[PDB]
């Protein structure tokens, strides 16, 4: 579709049919968003926020140009907020403020794109080592950045295998590496196993100063830290930065995200920000969300995620569906919908013959319920040809399949 | 200053001390955009929109993933919107619907980066050539995209000096050519010459499918169109691409903009955004104001930040304070304030002993007035000791200086 923009009539000042246009428009769209919303389950994205306290600020151009930190003369920004709301994510890291550099990113592209230049200047003859299940953004820097890539292999959960990357480091110990550590991958929600990928770097010889790692945490990397006795990603270990992403945990109408560096790695980059105009609302949602809610609220939160994406994947065996949840994920991987317009109804996000559901906040027990019963409901019709599903054992682990040959 | 994100007490839930302590500072924090906003000058934003309409869309997080014409799962975005303003951004640069390609940006840095990214995967060993007054993102994605780059001389206007680009191709004939436009410098408001810059290339030996063009239009590439006899930006010129800022001339809460290229450029660099998640909300702000305005709207704001330039350059002369104005241009460049404190209250863009006002639609003669008693009054203390203003002429010309020295020229 389009929604064409025409020129007004000669005569619009007089009759205001333009505004009357538009505003059917506005008006039908909105409702097919509020729907869109409510039956939203396949993407990372926390869809319940109430910033209605900044409703007074939205009509300013806010543009935090640069760097948070340098002031500039354009008057109208928020960097106030933004330096709070990035040493918030320095100590939730570990990092002091005088030792780290950080800004808020348009998104967790800007935040991957940014960590691994950063990589790169620091080791520009750098191999960049990543997961095959890493998110395209990744692969897309180094093409971008004239980077070699080695896309190392991964396991069933879509975790690194940390011993074909030995394979791989030791085949390139000629140079140093750059590395993306993915804190919950897209498709799976696996989490890289930081310690391990720390651990085979330095017994393959790669000390300290010869490699970087940055920390892709764009959905899990917020919550991960919520985890008790779960890994750590903090700048006490040989990390080199962490991206995150504000639309999809704290929920934002603009995406979003922060990027964390250490300050030497700044200034071998010697204005740091891969985007120069910033949109200044963001740091406001983020400063208002981070107060609102504390290290506390964030808790609450990802505890009631993870119980609810245990709670689906609970449901869908109990129904008979295969599905799979790692550990550190709220992310549950189940068996592809097979009439793939209820895929587009709840928003479903689907690779081979599996799909996704990412319990965000906003997903509700409730919600869950319903989409069950939906889909349960829409499976008897899809195989009552005496049809069964797919066997799902080579994507999942068959240690996760239930298919008759299974049932493990 | 910094504002600090404290925990909130065990006890917030009953007293609410955080949601009343937010709202001081907000309220703080408003009042001070609000006099920001109403005295500024400096910088190429229009702070002139209404987007009451969208009032009730914005609660929803909206998304473009990638593609703005390939669909997606997420069914929370405004895709239709996008191409609508897609298609004309096309239309005003005369490319067919079938033929061209783009999306809507964060910025105009992304927009170069996108542009110059282009440029590099169709000549992989194509040399960017750009002029020393083009933006700083032209040079960063040199050095992002591992490019050779040859900073091309400018003349005083600030315009690329196509004489000082033929040097530079003929002593590289043997590579392809990735070239940078300018459509409004940021420091003088300089045009450089697209045609001229054709032409350069062409009589250097280099044919068409032996260069690429981005066009940097970041805020003067929405303006030149509205301009009566003013060399036009098209497709049908050998042109790659164009960027413009939404944020700029149009008026925007948030950064935007719009890259246009061409369909065949896009498959020879297979998602071709640069960025993943795009913010939704861009596309309908575009939309709402083009559809309320539209070509005819765009002719009388551009006419009126044109003549509006030229009232504050002939003030400027008149009150004996050199300044100049390019052909193609709503900005002023005159000499610098000399106590910056004056520049950080009108929010002036400085360099060197040089300043400048971006005339866009929200800069107002009232306005202009006000600049202009409080900037002459400023001017009597500053000078005051028989310490006098500085020359001007090495940044602007002897023929726009007015200094003791440089009246009689
Ligand atoms: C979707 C995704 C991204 C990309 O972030 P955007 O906000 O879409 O730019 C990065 N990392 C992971 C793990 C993702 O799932
Ligand atoms: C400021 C400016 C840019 C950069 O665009 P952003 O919106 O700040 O990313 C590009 N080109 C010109 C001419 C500029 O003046
Ligand atoms: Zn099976
Ligand atoms: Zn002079």
């Amino acid at each position: 579709t389009s929604l064409a923009v025409t020129e007004p009539e000669v005569n619009d000042e007089f009759t205001g049919d333009k505004e009357a246009y538009m505003a059917s428009v506005l008006a039908r769209y909105r409702k097919t968003l509020v729907e869109r919303t409510k039956n939203h389950l396949g993407y990372p994205y926390n869809l319940d926020f109430d910033y209605g306290a900044l409703g007074q600020l939205q009509h300013f151009s806010i543009n935090n140009l640069g760097d948070p930190f340098i002031e500039s003369n354009y008057g109208v920004h928020s960097r106030p907020f933004e330096v709070g709301v990035l040493d918030w994510f320095a100590r939730l890291w570990e990092i002091e403020r005088d030792d780290y550099w950080g800004y808020i990113t348009n998104c967790g592209t800007e935040g991957n794109l940014h960590g691994i230049l950063v990589g790169r200047e620091m080791f520009p003859d750098g191999i960049l080592y990543a997961s095959r299940e890493s998110h395209y953004s990744v692969f897309k820097a180094a093409r971008m950045y004239r980077m070699e890539c080695e896309k190392v292999d991964t396991l069933m959960s879509g975790e690194i295998d940390c011993d074909d990357l030995r394979k791989k480091l030791l085949a390139n110990k000629d140079k140093p590496a750059i590395l993306n550590v993915n804190i919950g991958t897209t498709v799976k929600g696996a989490v890289d196993d930081l310690d391990l990928v720390i651990k085979t770097l330095e017994e393959c010889g790669f000390s300290h100063d010869r490699f970087y790692i940055h920390c892709d945490g764009a959905l899990f990397g917020l919550m991960m830290p919520f985890v008790k006795r779960a890994p750590k990603v903090t700048f006490n270990k040989p990390i080199g930065s962490v991206s995150v992403s504000g639309h999809k945990f704290v929920g934002c109408p603009m995406p979003c995200g922060v990027q964390i560096t250490r300050m030497e790695h700044i200034k071998v980059l010697s204005d740091a920000t891969i985007m120069g105009s910033r949109n200044g609302h963001a740091p406001l949602f983020l400063w208002y969300t981070l107060n609102r809610k504390g290290y506390k609220g964030f808790q609450k939160e990802v505890q009631k995620c993870l119980r609810n994406a245990h709670y689906l994947k609970d449901r869908l065996r109990e129904a008979g569906i295969s599905a799979m949840l790692n550990e550190l994920s709220s992310t549950v991987v189940f068996e592809r919908p097979k009439d793939e317009e209820f895929v587009r109804r709840w928003q479903l996000a689907c690779q081979g013959d599996i799909a996704h559901v990412v319990v965000m906040p906003s997903v509700t027990i409730e919600k869950l319920d319903n989409f069950l019963k939906d889909l349960v409901k829409h499976r008897l019709i899809w195989y009552e040809d005496g049809s069964q599903p797919p066997c799902l054992a080579s994507e999942v682990g068959t240690n996760n399949c239930i298919c008759p040959a299974h049932k493990a």
